[PDB]
């Protein structure tokens, strides 16, 4: 009889409950460096009582950023800036802190969403040359990426390794390899983006080959006891693209290769995607991945209500509920869920006076004697 | 026909709406210095879409702190530490940032709430000698404060002035002088704490004299264009103390002396109690101070729902509503209120995608595109 507020575990990392704060790009870094925005944002996310925080898509190289203001972990300055933020978080919260390591591939060199998200060309001041499995653009008329060669692919492997080591040194507790949302690894997985005719394209085994090498490299580099997993897009929502069968096959391989979990999202590789959006619309993909592969499975997508979240766990549809927008709109979401479902959470002492009367057990360890 | 989400103004300071974030002690400073907590906390508060943020009780001297971990503005280090927090706020928020300047008087040298809130004796670790209008402890068996002399009262005036100048140099946009919660100024106001026989105790005029000296000194020191006001307790719960008549007389004096507002605490009557009595105002004392004195009247609102706050404004009970606990339990309270009331709010661009599926146009001037 599983419940949202059961303690849980991914690999050896104990989680206070099944609630994860999904990775959410803030587009507020400067040359990859965390800024005051990140102390405010991650600081507040850490007070939420969620069991797990997944830091935003963190670029393994400058050219792997989505946008010029993405968070990075590709040099010592980036490491020190993020370390300042993490020190503050650890000072005020017991949350498990993990990080999503990322490379945008052909979707790199973009504007922030509030600036319309368009491609910035390599010839424009903030733009740069992008890389992908094949020299085909994400959308028609865009400046195409260069097709990766052997040394290019090695650089990416080595950059993921280097970033995973910096993350380890910072005391980060886990790594989510970004394999979703139309970014570099997903580009290799999907026949929409991957037109290669070497051993990294064509067949399913070939298309999975580089994403799995990247996974393996990170898993080797990161301390063995701390979990490493992948976020996947379960489908492209485009006929003949990546689909749930590819996802299941990849998930089996991830399990065989020591992944701690699979975080199941969808979409991102094609402007043609025909997404059927609605509450819990991506839960069926997580349910199937959980059923067939049996790794800890995180579900996400328009999960906004405590009873909805609880129902997903109760129905064995996922093991972890990932929440993004509902956390931005209510950074106390897990407190509020705990109040509705008769549970407790960790909260900073500064805010112990804050809950309504009648919820005297809501905050673990709270006292005033 | 006023509404919660109408723009408003205090002095020259334009406010996006009638929602103020109440000064809420965090007990998280080190020798008066703001810490990483204040960055995280004040950063959230500043991004809430409220019109006005009032920084917590900020000690004018170490001896004037409520606790050993109160926020202070009494030396250069205090100033620099707060400046770091404010600079982050300014990078990200359009909110008006103001500060409550404070001195705890006989209630100083106490523990934080999670440590039981007790007095720390002058001879214990972290403790210190407290000061007050008279040598009478807040509670029996506590170490009494020293009764202030002419020099001690001058130090306090000058400390308020010094802190007000530091606040101005930090670019803080307004000052709330703390005359409530049984702290130093309230101790002078109240015959319960003030047993002085000189020109500072006895009659109502004598009891208001030092609080009004402090207010005047702050108003003189702080840039004339920026608002300065006082926080006042509507009434004591006990007889022969401070009362609603005193509050009204003090609010008239504040107006004549160039106060921008008055911020009226509840006098111990919550909305749950108040709405059952008489006309059923939620903030009856604030309502009366507004009607009789005509200053911009901020009322402490012990409320959680948008509809409660709207009604306070729409029923002419207050011009600005300050919100404390509901802001801690929901730092997006003004977003949630705006959604209920059909209004919009300033939200940081980083969070514009958070708008629920139901809603549209919640966030002012939001735009989105993605490849
Ligand atoms: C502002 C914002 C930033 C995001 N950044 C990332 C990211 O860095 N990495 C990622 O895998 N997904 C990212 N996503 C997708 C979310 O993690 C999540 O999967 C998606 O928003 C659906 O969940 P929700 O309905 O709970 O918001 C982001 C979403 C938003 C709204």
């Amino acid at each position: 009889m599983p419940h949202l507020f059961d303690p849980y575990r991914i690999g050896n990392l104990e989680l206070a409950n099944r609630i994860a704060i999904a990775p959410m790009c803030q587009y507020s870094a400067q040359e990859g460096n965390a800024t005051d925005w990140h102390m405010i944002h991650l600081g507040q996310m850490a007070l939420s009582g969620a069991g797990l925080l997944i830091i935003e898509a963190t670029a393994v190289s400058p050219e792997g950023r989505i946008t010029p203001t993405d968070l990075g972990l590709y040099n010592d300055a980036n490491e020190a800036a993020l370390g300042r933020v993490l020190g503050a978080v650890r000072n005020h919260s017991p949350i498990a802190v993990t990080i999503q390591l990322a490379h945008a591939g052909r979707k790199a060199s973009s504007e922030a969403p509030w600036d319309g998200g368009g491609q910035i060309r390599p010839d424009q001041p903030r733009g740069w040359q992008t890389f992908a499995p094949s020299a085909v653009p994400h959308a028609a008329g865009e400046v195409p990426p260069a097709a990766l060669d052997k040394a290019g692919m090695k650089k990416i492997r080595d950059d993921f390794v280097a970033a995973a080591k910096r993350a380890a040194r910072l005391g980060i507790e886990g790594i989510e390899v970004h394999g979703a949302h139309g970014y570099l690894l997903h580009q290799f997985l999907s026949p929409i983006a991957n037109h290669r005719t070497d051993e990294y394209g064509g067949s399913l085994e070939n298309r999975m080959r580089f994403p799995l090498e990247v996974f393996d490299a990170v898993r080797e580099a990161f301390p063995a006891e701390r979990p490493v997993w992948m976020r996947v897009s379960a489908t492209d929502w485009v006929p003949n693209g990546w689909d749930i069968e590819g996802t299941i096959a990849l998930s089996h391989e991830l399990k065989a290769r020591g992944s701690a979990a699979v975080h199941v999202s969808t979409g991102g590789v094609s402007p043609q995607q025909a997404i059927k959006i609605g509450p819990g619309y991506q839960v069926p993909y997580a349910q199937r991945v959980k059923a067939e592969v049996g790794l800890p499975t995180m579900a996400v997508g328009l999960i906004t209500e405590a009873e909805q979240a609880e129902a997903i766990i109760a129905n064995n549809e996922a093991d972890i509920i990932s929440i993004a927008r509902a956390m931005l709109y209510d950074p106390r979401w897990p407190w509020h869920a705990a109040a509705k479902l008769g549970a407790s959470v960790n909260a900073p002492k500064q805010y112990w006076r804050s809950q309504p009367r009648g919820l005297e057990k809501l905050f673990k360890d709270a006292h005033f004697g």
